[PDB]
């Protein structure tokens, strides 16, 4: 027994099942007199152990309706004549009870792709399922929702409209999403009230809910290990505490790790510093033309889905996206250029189309290329001695984006450190047309740029940050904070030195340790970064820009 | 009949086992109360004969709970319809007495990958043991162990939670895990006191389990071929020596070979020698952040999960590595260059995949990259006529590294020898961006260098290791070993032909021999070896440092 207080974090994708799930059973009147027919099919995917099937019962149990769970291997494990025979008859009995969900549990087993479907069985299952998927037509209320990985993996026969109208892109949760998953999953523990269970949360990254479920039960069992062995005191007693989280937390590794994250960005214009005019820019490119788009109709101009920054590696490329995807509360799809390279040489490109696709499915979306023409610069960057300037997965970006020209909802940025590279196929209308060159920080940003980064941190009234910011000149945001990081460990190399020595003192025959960071320690490590980016490169950008601008 | 007395080197592993698989059956009280899902299987695998199968019955009968072996090839073995069945009636045997562990041993061959399932009964057994594994979701008390090889080997519907959601990689014993294991096979031996079992051990690399005790049967067996032809002063005078175990180990291959080791090394910054900076570095770098995690979470700075170790070839970078892994006691994921060489040419990605998810198997590991950018060097070097400095196996390492940042268990070194070639793509934060030039041997340390290599051999009192320090003077750590080795190799060669001078007097008319290595050799050994890395190349590492600091 479970139901909608159950999910955690999956609202969005929970709030579209609940919409297309309570009005065609809980009131069906309304759908039958106007007329418009509701979707048949709801297939919802994602990764493995992310709450598919938990979703599933918890939207039938709420909408109160006759359920069926129907799962793909118990129905494959029955002899050939059995299996469409079971499925026949769970529809049958659907339909005499219809007020329905039928739920189709791991619908890539049964169902895979035609031609990886090997034995002449599996192609009768998967064609018995068609064809009662396409005579429930009637208006009988049955709702078949499937659920499934990877949603390319399934026949795309089942996937025509008539059978599964809907998609629903489950996706990893977000922060806020693994927060409300641990809240759920540690309801019922009597946890010590040091642990948080939210700093926990935040370093779970890439981690899937059942993955969640996984080191919540680690975490009591590290927690059973501390004790020994009684039957009532230590049932009792059992607190896990936040060092029981850490154990698990170090001893779990995510399942759904490195798949291309759909969650928004959380750092909301103040992790970025200044700049004090390509806010006002990225402002005006994306914002103004969703908040007024009567003024765009009017004076007749399609607004520009494409913005291509460019400019000195590292000064707040990512962080610009990132905030301005943060400011339009809107999913942020990153792809990092490793990923691109990796696509270059795998010689495959119909994974573009499936980031692509994913990208689309996520509704207000910043898809992010950073390190674009990556691929450029490994093929032997400014001298092509490979060819010219176009080159493989950039011609499938191209591609894609003249085909998502039309979605209207999915803002692509691009970020090239070096675009005298960048191709010029993709410096295009229906393309990443419009460019902004993020210089390098300014005197009045980078005291700005040293304030974000000090953040969070404790830092002491002695440090001149102005002064600071004068002595480094030309340096870029990346070389800030790489002083601010240097400055931060020799600060905390030296409380642990004073820690030790404090300890070993106390310890021996004779039975404050500066928690702040002064300005010794910054000029000691100003000795050490220096700029990474030469006056070559910014003359270089410069003139790309007069050739521009 | 065994026992946890029969495992061993397998601690770690058994520690995990009977953790996860004692509390859920000798008290099944306290976990039915909390609440908490014990973990339903546990599949533990690693290379073939490693103990598996003897792991599973040692903690069956240790927890003494109803235990039902099956086995894979038995259950592929009958007739179809029957496989299945047998299994079915299993694991309802196993429920109507169900304080159980169900073991499938060689879970790979009864459900191996989707893809390669040729025939539609495996799939129909496949999906067999799927359904029956989420059926036994029931508060029964089963568990349902699964051994195999390779975990990538097997369907990955079966990794899915719910079905196996906690893995356990055995992999190969230790020196001092094959020294438990032969103790345990020559416990009712009497074996002759001469032999040591140990000396045997640490030559033993790369045995497995099933090889040491084929070894053991082996070096019996040549017992027997000493002896001739009498029952019991044959079998009463048997008494294997240390001279057929070396007969055994010289006919005896390895069968879990060339399989990357998981082990603690051996060198306990003695074998290393000095630099007097970079041990402290190393230290700050890794052994600091997790003794004080308070203090980095105090100054809110991420600690640097990457090293990567640069100068000239050969100084110190894997013997660092190797000492940093063992001040930690940590695993040592050791990865040479030829294998990443061997990656680049055989086209194939994946086994990076699996590298990386076996260095994550391992909790503490200090995952080490020799050779890193040996790729570099292979497509043309510093011309880089290939083509730019990304290529295609380090892509993937970069993409795994992004990937594996949220572990903070898994401290990774990267050991180039050629930093000029170097991707800058990976000296970014997230990666291998802390930069730490081991320099050449000053004078000071040159003494403790030969001081660690003359160490565990005999030298005499006459040799001065100090002016030796001073006369080479440019001399790499691989030229003073080299140095260190060729003395030895002239000062046996010597030796050898006293011996042999002696034995041809003694045998001939007539019927010290200076066991120690004195200046001459060592002097004679300078004659020939020099200086590996010229100035020119020390030259160009100074000058990266002075690009950098
Ligand atoms: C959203 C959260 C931040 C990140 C992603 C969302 S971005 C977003 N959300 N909504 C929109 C508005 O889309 C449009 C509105 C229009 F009026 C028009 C028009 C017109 C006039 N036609 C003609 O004359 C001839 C036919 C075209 C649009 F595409 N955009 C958007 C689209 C494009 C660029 N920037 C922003
Ligand atoms: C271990 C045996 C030797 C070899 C391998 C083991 S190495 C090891 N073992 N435990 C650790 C500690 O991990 C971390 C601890 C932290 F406090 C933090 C933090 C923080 C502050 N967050 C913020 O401000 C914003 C979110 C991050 C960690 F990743 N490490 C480790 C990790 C990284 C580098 N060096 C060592
Ligand atoms: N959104 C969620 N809310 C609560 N629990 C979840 C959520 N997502 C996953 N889980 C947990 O993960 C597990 C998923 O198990 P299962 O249903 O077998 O896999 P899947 O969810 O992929 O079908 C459940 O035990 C559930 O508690
Ligand atoms: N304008 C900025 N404000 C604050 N931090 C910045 C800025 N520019 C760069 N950084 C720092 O640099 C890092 C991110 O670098 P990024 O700008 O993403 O490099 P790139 O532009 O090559 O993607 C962050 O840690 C961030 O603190
Ligand atoms: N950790 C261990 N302790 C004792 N013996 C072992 C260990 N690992 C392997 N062996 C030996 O190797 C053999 C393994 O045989 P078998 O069980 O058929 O293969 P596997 O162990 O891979 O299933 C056994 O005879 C056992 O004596
Ligand atoms: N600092 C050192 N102390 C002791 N031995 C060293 C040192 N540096 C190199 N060696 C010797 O060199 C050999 C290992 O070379 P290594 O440093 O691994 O080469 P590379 O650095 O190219 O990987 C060992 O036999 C070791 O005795």
């Amino acid at each position: 027994e479970v139901g909608y207080d159950d999910i955690g974090g999956c609202r969005k994708q929970l709030a579209q099942i609940k919409e297309m799930v309570e009005l065609p059973l809980r009131h069906p009147a309304l759908f039958k007199a106007i007329g418009v027919k509701p979707p048949r099919g709801i297939l919802l995917y994602g990764p493995p152990g992310t709450g598919k099937t938990l979703i599933a019962r918890a939207v039938a149990n709420e909408t109160g309706a006759f359920f069926f769970l129907i799962n793909g291997p118990e129905i494959m494990s029955k002899l050939a004549g059995e299996s469409e025979s079971n499925l026949r008859k769970a529809f049958e009995e659907a339909e005499k009870n219809a007020p329905a969900i039928i739920f189709i549990d791991e619908l890539d087993a049964i169902a895979p792709k035609r031609e990886k479907t090997h034995g002449e069985v599996e192609r009768r299952i998967v064609s018995q399922l068609l064809t009662l998927m396409d005579g429930l037509k009637q208006r009988a209320h049955v709702i078949v929702m499937a659920a499934t990985n990877r949603p390319n993996s399934i026949d795309p026969a089942l996937r025509r409209f008539g059978r599964f109208d809907r998609e629903v892109d489950i996706g990893i949760p977000d922060a806020t999403g693994r927060l409300e998953i641990l809240q759920i999953h540690t309801k019922n523990m009597k946890l010590a009230d040091d642990v948080d269970l939210e700093q926990v949360a935040n370093e779970t990254h890439g981690h899937v809910g059942a993955d969640l479920a996984a080191l919540c039960s680690e975490a009591a069992l590290q927690a059973i290990r501390k004790k020994m062995d009684i039957d009532a005191e230590v049932m009792n007693s059992l607190a896990v505490t936040m060092d029981d989280f850490r154990w698990a937390l170090s001893q779990s590794n995510p399942s759904a790790l490195r798949e291309t994250v759909v969650e928004v960005p959380q750092v909301t214009w103040e992790d970025i510093g200044g700049l004090e005019d390509v806010k006002r820019e990225l402002q005006e490119l994306v914002q103004y033309p969703v908040e007024h788009p009567d003024k765009f109709l009017k004076f007749g101009m399609t607004p520009s889905k494409g913005v291509l920054f460019y400019g000195p590696p590292g000064c707040g490329k990512t962080l610009l996206a990132k905030a301005i995807a943060n400011e339009c509360q809107a999913n942020f799809i990153s792809i990092k250029g490793p990923e691109l390279l990796t696509m270059w040489f795998g010689e495959s490109e119909a994974n573009v189309r499936e980031i692509f696709d994913k990208a689309r499915q996520a509704a207000p979306c910043v898809l992010f290329f950073d390190e674009l023409d990556s691929i450029a610069k490994a093929r032997g960057g400014n001298i092509g001695d490979g060819g010219g300037a176009a080159d493989r997965v950039i011609n499938q970006i191209l591609t894609e984006m003249d085909g998502m020209s039309t979605k209207k909802n999915v803002f692509i940025i691009g970020a090239t450190n070096r675009p005298d590279i960048i191709d010029p196929a993709i410096l295009r209308p229906g393309r990443l047309d419009q460019l902004i060159y993020i210089p390098l920080p300014d005197e009045k940003s980078r005291v700005a740029i040293l304030k974000a980064n000090l953040r969070k941190s404790p830092v002491a009234k002695d440090v001149d940050l102005e002064f600071l910011a004068k002595m480094t000149n030309g340096f870029s945001g990346a070389d800030l904070t790489e002083i601010c990081q240097r400055a931060c460990k020799l600060a905390i190399r030296e409380s642990i030195e004073s820690e030790i020595r404090r300890e070993r003192e106390r310890q021996t025959n004779p039975s404050d340790p500066v928690p702040e960071i002064r300005r010794d320690h910054f000029e000691e490590a100003m000795r050490f970064a220096r700029r990474s980016v030469s006056d070559n490169d910014i003359r270089k950008y410069e003139m790309f820009a007069q050739t521009l601008q």
